[PDB]
DNA sequence: AGGGCGCCTATAAAAGGGGGTGGGGGCGCGTTCGTCCTCAGTCGCGATCGAACACTCGAGCCGAGCAGACGTGCCTACGG
């Protein structure tokens, strides 16, 4: 069970963009930093960095304080956005080994962290503790490969992936600053995770399909409800063109479409004019809000517009999406491939194309069909195996590589 | 007790059975070989079932056009 953040939760903005245009795309998830037009940072020269220990001891009190307030057990605390900033709470890093896996989280959003563990034969003692997460004792293996007995593998657990995480110390050189408006701050950090290939457990949806039009609908609707909610005015109200500013590629047509059942159109001599709430219709409340779009759901979507501007780039059109290699690499493809062959639909290629390694040390999901039936099954195995052992041993692995020159 | 007289030894030849010994043939029984049958397995042929592909129909979405309303500008008429 995850619970996010109630920013996230709320598909708030910035967390949850309404939309992104190619730039953006290109960016997802790696955005630069930008020069502020006003505010302190805004200004040239040196800028003082700050120390946030005094800040992170005294918030780490205040929850403990309001845990202890009523009066104990289990709280939760990432309410608002301020819950959600760098500067307090244990900070963990994460680097994905994947440069575009099919599904990644928004800020706000939650996952877990599971250290699965294979129990010895005979008398086990137990699983070795670690410092982040929940031991599971697993019989069976939520990955491709299985766990070897007494072993222990950490993970990244939530509704959109799994993935297995090592736990790496960061080098004495670095630390985090956190840069707003108002200044430059700095912490600690020392443990960093490599994250490594996902296995998707949320089906990204493909350009045009009737699941990525029925989203971008019941978003545009939610962003609606939530505009009338923030008016002041009684009757509520709002502007076309803020609908328009944050879905600049919407029609003006298809937009009056989202607000035809709820409001009236209101027409004043100025080229600005009103949709008025209609007296007779009952604004949903934020927890049917909620239910009509998750943050998974964006989550989903985002990924399929990101590759497809990718795939745009490199030249595929959209009639492309006999099928080209690098349409198989697609989110909408891979995740449709491993989740069937998680229920027992199909095999999976695993040596193929989609590897995103590009070297042996992921897998390549592609569906193969479930069609010496014995002897077709335990070589899918055999082969899952040894690639989950290749990637456990080389992400874990501490050795110093030795910079390639060319 | 001893002399003579009986028998043995050798020679030829015939008569005919009968008896004895050895070899061959015939007859009967057993063994071996061949043929047939049965069983099992494999291959081929035919029929039936399942899967895949194609076609048709319906629904939805998008776009364009028209109408209405509002605002602004220009011209004409009315009022002071």
């Amino acid at each position: 069970i995850i619970q996010h953040s109630i920013p996230a939760v709320e598909l708030r903005q910035p967390f949850f963009p309404t939309h992104m245009g190619p730039i953006k795309l290109r960016q997802f998830h790696r955005p630069p930093l930008k020069k502020y037009s006003f505010g302190a940072l805004s200004q040239p020269g040196p800028h003082s960095v700050q120390p946030l220990l005094k800040h992170i001891k005294k918030k780490a009190k205040m929850r403990e304080q309001e845990r202890q307030a009523s009066g104990g057990g289990e709280m939760f605390f990432m309410r608002t956005p301020q819950d959600l900033t760098g500067k307090d709470g244990d900070l963990i890093l994460a680097e994905y080994s994947e440069e575009n896996g099919p599904l990644m989280m928004q800020v706000g959003m939650a996952t877990k962290i599971k250290n699965y563990y294979k129990r010895k034969p005979g008398k086990d003692p137990g699983a070795p503790d670690c410092k982040y997460g929940e031991t599971v004792y697993c019989h069976t293996s939520p990955f491709l490969g299985s766990l070897h007995p007494g072993q222990l593998l950490q993970a990244f657990e939530n509704n959109l992936f799994r993935a297995p995480i090592y736990l790496h110390k960061m080098p004495e050189t670095d630390f985090l600053i956190i840069r707003t408006r108002q200044g430059y701050y700095i912490r600690e950090l020392v443990d960093i995770f490599v994250v490594g290939q996902q296995c998707p457990l949320f089906e990204v949806p493909g350009p045009n399909s009737k699941r990525a039009n029925t989203h971008i609908r019941d978003f545009l609707q939610v962003f609606i409800y939530r505009l009338f909610w923030k008016s002041k005015d009684r009757p509520r109200r709002i502007r076309m063109e803020d609908i328009k500013k944050a879905f600049p590629s919407h029609s003006e047509s298809s937009i009056r479409k989202r607000l035809k059942l709820c409001a009236d159109f209101k027409r004043t001599g100025m080229d600005s004019n009103w949709w008025v709430l209609k007296s007779d219709f009952r604004l949903p409340t934020e927890e049917e809000i909620r239910a009509m779009v998750s943050p998974e759901q964006c989550c989903a979507y985002y990924s399929m517009i990101a590759a497809e501007q990718r795939l745009k780039d490199a030249g595929y059109g959209e009639k492309s999406f006999k099928i080209d290699d690098e349409v198989r690499t697609a989110p909408w493809n891979t995740t449709r491939a491993f989740i069937a062959a998680m229920k027992g639909k199909c095999l999976l290629e695993v040596t193929g194309v989609a590897d995103p390694t590009g070297c042996g040390e992921g897998f390549s999901y592609v569906k193969i069909p479930n069609k010496s039936v014995a002897e077709h099954q335990e070589r899918y195995k055999e082969e899952c195996q040894r690639i989950f052992d290749l990637q456990n041993k080389v992400l874990s692995s501490t050795e110093v590589l030795s910079t390639d020159t060319d």
